[PDB]
């Protein structure tokens, strides 16, 4: 990602160095009153609010190479009580207090607006899932996380389009798709398995037809088509 | 908005004139080749999308003063096939072509500043309305809707806060007949009460119970206007 390269430079230039950050850490927390912006270079989080009570909801994915912010670039303050987890094994991210990033996208617009352009495809996303959600409801949700874990990381084999996922759990599928609950996930996955669209072998999920989910996540589809050319023509 | 007459301010000073629009009017639509900036300077449009079918569906809602744009800042090519419809009897925007908003950002910041922070409210928002939505459900999303009515337009008056927008408007904010339910049940309820040709939120707590991560984002991200009511 050559927008991305170029932003890693900028900041190793300007002396902001990578962190390692493993499974499980908050790289930024809903408590803490300051507020960063997290270049996400390599790895998987999610963004995540927990309540008084301990409830944890997954309010949304993202991999490397990406922008996360958690607190507005004027005034410095929360943009909502939020927590970001690593849920690979590890990632690297540049953690940028957001003061000092105000400074750095001040002096070089190339990079103010790489990051302009990451909030963008973060609302287009969100409103392409909300979209697919309220036309096919929590079976396209799911079609459409399935769809971009094949377009991400997809490998054709010969059982079909290998998920080349490690601990590909159930359970972080039905929250990449906006559902909680085992029970309506479960329901979902042993009919995507019935009709022979999915199938689970080297703790693997194998996508064997691609078009059906297209089908159910058309509006998903067309954000990452409109988003993520590049990728998406890979199976294209 | 202080931010945001300024803003005004600075693509007038550019030479940008203001559009006058009318209600069903699309300010952009998902066709044309060219995308856009709109600076939403007042009234209220809404987001739309369409099915394979023909079916139209309602995404989100703007009210001026906002920015809403149809094509990424770098590429200059459409986020999703959008169009922006008016809701008000009118509406005031300055239409940007997208290669020209980024000459302006550039040459100053606080306006850069100004319209990157509408990104993230827009971010932000999507994200409490999903958690509300996981929370509460439709009934959650409705009255996270009145909620954030009852803030932008509400007033305080001896019959509760007097939610100042004409009526036809308010009654739009298609006509599912779930949603009709929710909204007679917080009638019924007493949450909001017609009287005299208006209407009242009576019971503010409420909406709050049920919109939660509404509530929280509108503190966050418009402190000023959630502190005048709470
Ligand atoms: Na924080
Ligand atoms: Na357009
Ligand atoms: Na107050």
């Amino acid at each position: 990602n050559a927008q991305a390269e170029e932003f890693k430079k900028y900041l190793e230039t300007n002396g902001i160095k990578p962190k390692q950050f493993h499974k499980k850490e908050l790289i930024f927390n809903q408590w803490d009153p300051q507020e960063y912006c997290i270049f996400l270079y390599d790895g998987i989080t999610k963004l995540t609010s927990i309540s008084e009570n301990g409830t944890i909801m997954n309010l949304q994915y993202y991999k490397g190479a990406f922008v996360i912010m958690s607190g507005f670039i004027d005034t410095e303050t929360s943009v909502g009580y939020y927590n970001l987890e690593v849920i690979s094994e590890q990632a690297t991210a540049y953690v940028i207090k957001i003061n000092e990033l105000k400074e750095l996208l001040s002096k070089n617009l190339t990079h103010f607006f790489y990051v302009f352009q990451t909030l963008q495809k973060q609302v287009s996303y969100s409103l392409a899932k909300f979209n697919d959600f309220s036309i096919n409801g929590k079976f396209g949700s799911i079609c459409g996380q399935l769809l971009i874990l094949t377009y991400v990381y997809g490998k054709e084999t010969p059982d079909g389009i290998k998920i080349t996922l490690d601990n590909l759990t159930m359970q972080e599928l039905g929250y990449s798709s906006g559902i909680a609950h085992s029970s309506a996930v479960s329901r979902i996955i042993s009919k995507l398995k019935q009709e022979k669209v999915i199938v689970y072998k080297n703790s693997c999920f194998y996508v064997q037809n691609l078009d059906y989910l297209k089908r159910y996540a058309p509006k998903l589809d067309e954000w990452f088509y409109l988003a993520c050319p590049a990728t998406w023509g890979k199976l294209n």
